[PDB]
């Protein structure tokens, strides 16, 4: 009895899944590509590990998430693949619960992580205070299409500290304090309406998992996660907190995915 695991966001969650390649099997619970390609950490990645290293029983993960996302490109622009897009392949494919992937309210999770870019992109152009519920809002009708679709347990991730990122490191520290604070305010709002979502539907199981204070932990005491510093890029994925200047590595996921398996008991398949 799996868990359908369907997943939406960034670079921070792509795997290069496509809806046309192997789909996710007991045998092969990713579908593709294989575990550990595809991904910005040299390895598996926060959703590879949820699904084959902490699981407590099968998940078969459907990962949507596409480099670069943003919500909707109607707000902040940046790819082809927002997460508007990534709904509509979901809807397209997978919401009629065919039989390769035959999903019940029950079963499925949807785990959404996005607003890296649309922070990124507009921190500094926009007013976080009346232009995040924008961002926010468009989220919440995109979890309300699942919704109708029949899916209850949901999993929002928000957004970690990119303002310490090595390429926003790199901009100054006024620009990383802009960028955080606009950022504090897009993650209040995410949880804002994650807990009104909640109550309002009253059947849905949902966790917002903090990723952003996980990860600023492992940045103001990263010894003591056994990585030297907090700035340096290794591309191997094990040897810094950054694969390159933007994004974590596969040893930071791994970290991150153990940090989340008990905050997600409720939600089925951990």
């Amino acid at each position: 009895n799996p868990t359908y695991f369907f997943t939406f966001g960034d670079s921070y969650s792509q795997t290069g899944f496509s809806a046309s390649g192997t789909q996710p099997s007991a045998s092969n619970p990713m579908g593709n590509p294989d575990l550990g390609i595809g991904t910005t950490t040299n390895g598996p990645n926060w959703i590879g590990y949820l699904t084959t290293t902490e699981n407590a029983s099968l998940v078969l993960s459907y990962n949507l998430a596409a480099g670069g996302a943003t919500i909707d490109n109607a707000l902040v622009p940046a790819y082809p693949g927002d997460l508007a897009s990534q709904f509509r392949l979901f809807e397209d494919v997978y919401a009629d619960k065919p039989a390769s992937a035959p999903w019940s309210a029950e079963d499925a999770v949807f785990g959404v992580w996005i607003g890296i870019n649309d922070i990124g992109n507009a921190y500094y152009s926009t007013d976080a205070e009346t232009y995040t519920p924008k961002l926010i809002s468009r989220l919440e009708s995109l979890v309300e299409e699942v919704y109708k679709n029949g899916g209850r347990k949901f999993l929002f991730l928000n957004v970690p500290p990119t303002s310490r990122s090595p390429l926003f490191l790199e901009q100054g520290e006024e620009v990383v304090k802009q960028h955080a604070e606009y950022l504090s305010v897009y993650n209040e709002n995410l949880e804002g309406m994650v807990d009104d979502f909640t109550k309002k539907k009253g059947d849905v199981t949902t966790v917002l998992y903090d990723s952003w204070s996980f990860m600023t932990k492992i940045l103001d005491d990263p010894t003591a996660y056994g990585f030297p510093d907090a700035t340096c890029i290794n591309d191997d994925g094990t040897s810094c907190i950054w694969w390159d200047n933007y994004h974590p590595g596969m040893k930071y996921h791994l970290l991150q995915a153990e940090d989340m398996k008990p905050k997600l008991r409720k939600l089925g398949g951990w």
